């Protein structure tokens, strides 16, 4: 997964 802020 990817998570940005």
């Amino acid at each position: 997964a990817i998570l940005s802020s």
